[PDB]
């Protein structure tokens, strides 16, 4: 197999390059030689390979697809890890059976006919899969959706490799036999972290905006790099056969309002939220302050997971032809930030006090913390303070530019603003009501 050793350290590797990761590390020369010459996918989809439907975005792209297939009489198939096909459904079903009786009603009645769950994982040959049923997802599937991936901030790309950069190959191999698939995958704005904000785009090929990146300590540096390796054999794939492919580089997702008891709980934002809740403190500003000392305007850049799920899959790679990228941000300059979900809390009946001085609050935060019960300090902001010890700099906007996305969405009339949404008090209240479902608060 194919590994983070032999495609990029052919010394420890210090520096990766796009150059290095060319299809005929992953892939056979008769596939290779192959994929320009086949056909198409049926423009119309009616059998769709899903990843990562156990994720937090993931389950919502599941539900996506399953209303989709249920209007044309279709077929779902996720890619779950586990034991045995069987324990995969399972650990699927399990994850629509969160306190909420419409929505199981919901997942089950579309589930029956409409849904398939294959035991498997990315990171191995042939998705793990039994070779028959292999080739049956070759023939067969119309659209691959590639949500899943190894999230961690912390690790290096040397262990996150596997399963997003490599796993990326994998699927890719599938979609470069028998028929040429569309592909819809979900990256990370993190890219930019190697990359000058001046040459940083949509638009732009990631293999010359980023050729060469470093592998190092900063943060999310091995996640970010995964992450933009599976962007470059995306692109190595579409000079290769032309299939089509839609990029979505994602950050913060949120929560949202149409089903019960459904939150990422180790995400940094729902620790935040627990955490406020819970000690019944917060800051004057999670913000620096003005010269003056007053709060200044603020944009938490965050998206609820309905709409991203929704923008996914209509703006996808099914959708039209060529290669598109779009960044998954929230780019108003709206004035709703931290301090304002503080303030949307309390609205809602959840009294939360403020202590003017930055510092003094961190410290009273930490002590509240520690006090706090097992349950709820291990899902609390507690292992993460280190993130916090000094305010934030407020930013107006978006750090990415967001003009195809924007552009794509308002033309497509995605969702109820028929445009990209802000974030909302009932976003907010959500996490505090999903929060005493679970049992969290």
């Amino acid at each position: 197999r194919p590994t983070f050793a032999s495609v990029h350290g052919a010394g420890q590797v210090t520096e990766v390059h796009a150059g290095d990761l060319s299809l005929d590390k992953f892939i056979d020369a008769a596939t290779l030689a192959e994929a320009p010459r086949l056909p198409a996918a049926n423009t119309q989809v009616r059998t769709v390979l899903l990843t990562g439907a156990t994720g937090f975005l993931g389950r919502y792209l599941a539900l996506e697809w399953l209303e989709r297939m249920d209007l044309v009489d279709g077929k779902l198939i996720c890619l779950v890890r586990a034991k045995s096909d069987t324990e995969a459904r399972a650990r699927l079903d399990k994850t629509f059976d969160s306190g909420d009786p419409e929505l199981l009603a919901h997942y089950r009645a579309l589930a029956g006919d409409h849904l398939e769950v294959l035991a498997g994982d990315k990171g191995e040959a042939d998705l793990g899969l039994d070779r028959q049923t292999w080739q049956r997802l070759a023939d067969t599937v119309d659209l691959i959706v590639d949500p899943a991936a190894l999230v961690n901030h912390v690790l290096p790309y040397s262990q996150l490799f596997g399963p997003n950069a490599l796993g990326t190959a994998e699927l890719l191999r599938l979609a470069l036999t028998s028929k040429i698939k569309p592909y819809s995958y979900t990256s990370t704005i993190g890219v930019a972290d190697q990359i000058p904000p001046s040459a940083f785009t949509e638009d732009a090929d990631i293999r010359v905006i980023s050729a060469t990146r470093a592998v190092d300590d900063s943060y999310a540096n091995g996640y970010s790099n995964s992450k933009w390796a599976g962007e470059v054999l995306l692109r190595e794939a579409h000079d290769l056969c032309g299939l089509p492919v839609a990029v979505f580089r994602c950050d913060m997702i949120l929560a949202d309002t149409t089903w019960a008891g459904q939150l990422n709980v180790p995400d940094m934002f729902t620790r935040m939220i627990l955490s406020l809740a819970a000690t019944g403190i917060a800051p004057g500003s999670f913000y620096e302050l003005a010269a003056d000392g007053a709060r200044q305007r603020a944009h938490y850049d965050g998206l609820p997971v309905e709409f991203i799920a929704e923008a996914i899959s209509t703006l996808g790679a099914q959708s039209q032809d060529g290669f598109h990228t779009y960044h998954v941000m929230n780019p108003y300059d709206d004035g709703i930030g931290l301090d304002e979900f503080v303030d949307w809390l309390n609205e809602s009946g959840c009294p939360i006090q403020r202590i003017a001085d930055y510092g003094d609050w961190l410290q009273r935060f930490e002590t509240a913390l520690r006090a706090l019960p097992d349950r709820q300090r291990h899902s609390s902001l507690l292992p993460l303070l280190h993130n916090y010890r000094q305010p934030e700099r407020p930013v107006r906007g978006s750090i990415a530019p967001t003009d195809r996305f924007r552009a794509a969405v308002q033309e497509a009339k995605i969702g109820p603003d028929k445009d990209i949404p802000h974030v909302g008090a009932p976003i907010i209240v959500k996490y505090v009501s999903d929060l005493r479902l679970l049992g969290l608060l």
